[PDB]
């Protein structure tokens, strides 16, 4: 059940797809990365269409709508990678497994495209070409991380097992998410840049 | 997608049924455990009914049998755990960042075995203070597997120049495999809990 902006796959499971300068879509995700990023300059911009990612972190969306009982669980964020991760990320999403944790041993997820623009996330490659994803983020209901969290604490002490969704560094003005499950972050949009 | 023979759970997400001896679903599981186990002696057998984890397992299930050339892609295996990780693994299933060190090393993941007797070991399922140890009987999806290496924190590449390409698990020994590394959430369906005692 694969959505309406997605354009045709030949019957396959996985592509990027170059959005068109000029048009509605790249105006939105080119507007979001401007913000705190008009400085740099913008190659180009891929949809992420990955077939597999998408179902699972549809799952998960469900999941924690049922949980929460309310539907206000996601947010997009941005996460800036190395050229040699993006092939990784594009057909596998984000891997805890795989840059300072001080919030837990979770991925990251920006709110400003400048945090994720920083050389220590987003790499220039050779050619000085920088990479950060727009990212779908399955934040939930959250807290205050600390260092050492493997998953987020528990929503009550009294019951261990009912947790948090994700853990930020600051909860009244969160700058950076959290989480520790594959599939709480779908890769949605691609962004090559330059200083 | 929950199968017909749970027990009706009046719209709850989890539940823990214990099963009865004589039942086949009890006797398979007693003969699975009781072929390398003989020594000990089970208390009890509950099936886990976890709505959540059953749907994100399908789902990688249903796609793992979509990438794969008609592999039999699911094993049965045990994993052998403490008292106090039964409760996480009931409702969350199996966290690869909890995983203990295994004695031999084939990657850092959640480690399963074919055989009881290895999951029996009181270095896995360590002994509670009333003497019960824990031992899960696992669905697990081993797809197209490798021998693994300790330095593994993802299955390796099956090619070199195509690193995104994935082993599905790592095995000691694909002749003869008697433990399996994931590396993935609900990669994993903890299907039974045997609590048994010396
Ligand atoms: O401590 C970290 C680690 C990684 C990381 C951040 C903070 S913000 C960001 N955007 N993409 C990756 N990251």
């Amino acid at each position: 059940n694969l959505p309406e902006h997605w354009t045709d796959m030949n019957h396959q499971l996985f592509c990027m797809v170059q959005l068109e300068p000029g048009q509605s879509e790249y105006n939105t995700i080119k507007d979001k990365f401007t913000r705190t990023c008009s400085s740099y300059a913008i190659e180009k911009i891929e949809r992420i269409q990955n077939a597999f990612l998408w179902q699972s972190y549809q799952v998960k969306k469900r999941q924690m709508d049922i949980k929460n009982d309310h539907k206000n669980n996601e947010r997009l964020l941005f996460h800036g990678t190395d050229a040699d991760s993006v092939p990784y990320v594009n057909q596998h999403g984000f891997n805890r497994s795989c840059n300072a944790v001080s919030y837990g041993k979770g991925t990251y997820f920006a709110v400003d495209a400048s945090y994720s623009a920083k050389d220590t996330y987003s790499k220039p490659d050779s050619n000085g070409r920088k990479h950060m994803y727009v990212v779908r983020v399955l934040t939930g209901v959250f807290t205050k991380g600390r260092a050492g969290l493997v998953t987020p604490p528990p929503k009550n002490p009294h019951n261990p097992t009912d947790l948090f969704d994700s853990v930020t560094n600051n909860t009244r003005s969160p700058k950076l998410f959290v989480v520790f499950f594959d599939n709480q972050a779908y890769p949605e949009y691609l962004i090559t840049f330059t200083a």
